[PDB]
């Protein structure tokens, strides 16, 4: 079982990547037991980044670790190809792409051709990043088998049978769930792990749930799952992708800068309200010895 | 954890409930280890049954077992009230209702009042039957808490975090998933069991997956899960609610008659095509000693 | 260019059809210039009515007028067949059915077979009642052509090209829009009329918009269209199907009884709030000489 | 009322904007009666263009006409701001933006702030480009009123009451429908015109339908509407955004190059089947003297 963090991209006030804060964050995640870092995913505002910026993020995290999956996709296939080729000089886990987003009613043949083109140019294993609520497209287990060249899939969906279908139809594929329900996906149900959307700000909780689940301490894991879920709900009040910055600073104790507008930062009042909603959870996690005081 | 079968309603060729086939089927399910029978659910074509027929189903299954959850809902609240009251004389597990279907944009206040009215008249525990893809409405954990009178919920959805939310917000509620992914939901993830949509025709597989999962024989449970999933996929070719009849006859060895049009019966060609698609699965299950040749 | 009213079903406090109030309402609508009355549609709570109740509604309206389309559909095809046959003794415009509702993932073959069965037994022209938001199914122009036996379609959808497609692919079919935008569908865009959701409580507005639109007085019709839309929006505050009763009493001056729970009646305070929301609209309609005070 | 064409962006075989084919196309549309050109819309593959390419498109079309609405939106607000400011030196009709796409569950507050920011820096009138099926967001008449700074809206949706709501709640706003049903939106329903997604390849049909409609000749307008609809249905066989290139070449007689992958071009065989599907429609339009 592995935990993959879709790592946040810190931006400066000038709306450029803050490489030093990114390095600090990646170092903390690896130190806290995260297995692999997924760079330029939704949580990292991948679609908001130019190709150059996607490459910047890779370079900053690569200084720290090579346990990286490098998301390269976009609506200009030539740029995705150029990022795939540029990744050759990095001894990472793989590259990845979401399906082409925005445009409705794209044919299956064109979607398959997009992914097969990336596979044909990739110097690394290729991972499917399936995120239907954001892309409008589902690249399901059958289409993945037709594409035929994925080493793995990250299925960011709450429909857990949909994720298991990949393993059934592609027994050699590494299959990761992005379900919020870590207990039922990270270990012992047929999958290889979880792409954990809350692991940026509470990697200790994610990692401990994984351990407890592997030990079958389900009641103990549930208690932590529920605290995790309360933080997720609180993060949705003002926008989860923006709230992730405030929560990482609060729980992990270092600043992660700003998101990129139109993913606007929480304003002062929103930040204080969000902290009020989670300060009792922090206290409980300290009592449980999950977090340090 | 417990397995709940949403039991099929067998109809005769002239569209009457076949009470004797229903009793044979109910007896087989209990004998094969199903814990409880859910009567007049989607799988039982509940919405296609008059209130008089819904009661007729209860009476037939009650001749076999009292481990019944009696679905009574509909768009005439007086009929649902009458069925709830008629159930006083039956020593059953509970009554249940789906949310009012068909009408779009029903107010939360009116949905809450519908369920609270049933609770006020029920002589038994009341179960929420949540089936958003059919009713067009979701009665989520928060609305369930507001209603405040459910003894349990059957959450027929693949979104497993949605199901866990009921247990987090309502710790005393019995919470059952209708996910196809038995191996995750039946045991060891904090729910009370599974409403197993495929357990009419392969109760042995459902019950064995549960046993293997509880024993931590996950590789063995997975092989059976996949066989189950292949059958579910084949059932979708011609329509699962109709295919359920052919599959029960094939795997369990007794006739269950016909569905009720517009849930049309598979014709003979469709029956033969479906059987060809699953006969290798049957042979595998015989080899595995799950079924008898 | 015809206006069709999907007529309300008035119920008594005892939750039975109020035949006398239905007769008075039907008489008023015809007297105010509505062309045809559509009985047992969504606005009439069709799916909440037993087959016998659907037939009662036909009889009560038929005493008044033979300008009826009789909705007979449901989830027991035998009952819909019964009703179709029972209509033979009524010299009405046609019968109608929505598609089978509730059950998801019904095959095109089965949906086609449902409607072809009704056509085979019908003693009257058969009309498609297309309401995808309520039924979960779209019987579009292509499927209607495949069914091949509809005399007309009522397309209750805001997608106006969807409605025109029926006329393009079925040039001999009568095609009515259920769009809220009367001005654009009641005349001069290739359709045969509108099924007017608000014509129960303001038939005068509906009929006046029709005449103004034919007389090429689009500025005048727009003003009334806007007042009509403001009333529609106010009806959604507490639930449109319930608010339609209060609005008919307020604008037309006679009582229409109660809806059938779970379509709950507005309580006395909700009624007061709704009337305040439309008080100024009534005054404007009186000033414009469309309603007598 | 007006016809607005969301103009195609022609690309070369090596995936560069073909400025000289774009100018040929723009000049033809204007010559055939199109009122305004909407640049970097969905049909122009706006989200597939860098901000630098979005400006390139403006500069090329501006060589032909100033009757331009310049779409500048994207997921880096600083780039949209730059494009809005760069537009100052172009004497055009307005700028436009779609709502931020991709990210789900964006708050109304953040959506409003995005548009109000563009309004604060824009040297031209600002148009809302509402396309819920592509962006996942609906900026409806109520939210547009709250934003309060739109000169106009292009509502790319088949729900015609949704579009009229903008005029009811914002009486001074210019309101255009992107409905396929031209004959109901190009005149006599309270709207200011139509953003016509088939007008790239059959501008004659769009403009003639508008004329006939205004002239109350609804029977003849309907016959053209149906032919237009048959071509649109054919365009969906292999992909509408890709098929629009083949159809423009076939009906207008000049080459428009290629789309940008993953909007892949039709292959030679796909092109032949599409042409076979519409060849009878072309002959009919010629007979009717719509085409020559």
């Amino acid at each position: 079982p592995e935990i993959i963090t879709p790592i946040i991209t810190p931006f400066t006030k000038d709306n450029r990547i803050d490489k030093e804060k990114l390095k600090i964050h990646a170092e903390n995640l690896i130190r806290k037991g995260i297995d692999k870092l997924f760079v330029n995913g939704t949580t990292g505002l991948g679609p908001s980044l130019s190709p150059e910026e996607k490459l910047e993020n890779l370079k900053a995290v690569y200084d720290v670790t090579n346990k990286i999956i490098f998301q390269v996709g976009g609506l200009n296939l030539d740029d995705a190809i150029r990022l795939a080729k540029l990744s050759k000089d990095f001894d990472i886990v793989g590259i990845a792409s979401y399906a082409p987003y925005y445009y409705p009613r794209m044919s299956e043949k064109h979607l398959v051709k997009y992914f097969k083109t990336l596979c044909e140019v990739s110097p690394h294993p290729v991972y499917l990043y399936n995120y239907p609520t954001a892309t409008g497209k589902d690249i399901d287990a059958k289409v993945a088998k037709e594409i035929g060249c994925f080493t793995g899939v990250k299925d960011v969906i709450e429909n857990i049978i949909h994720t298991l279908d990949y393993k059934r139809l592609n027994p050699n594929m590494l299959v990761y769930s992005g379900s919020q329900m870590l207990i039922a996906t990270v270990a012992s149900t047929g999958l290889d792990g979880n792409v954990a959307l809350g692991s940026n700000y509470l990697p200790e909780v994610t990692v401990t749930i994984k351990k407890l689940a592997m030990e079958r301490k389900i009641d103990e894991a549930l208690k932590l799952q529920f605290l995790h879920d309360e933080v997720i709900e609180a993060s949705r009040i003002f926008g989860s992708l923006s709230s992730n910055y405030v929560l990482t600073k609060y729980f992990q104790g270092y600043d992660l800068g700003y998101p990129r507008p139109p993913i606007f930062p929480l304003d002062d009042e929103e930040e204080r309200q969000l902290i009020k909603k989670v300060e009792g959870i922090r206290a409980k996690l300290v009592e449980l010895k999950i977090l340090k005081e």
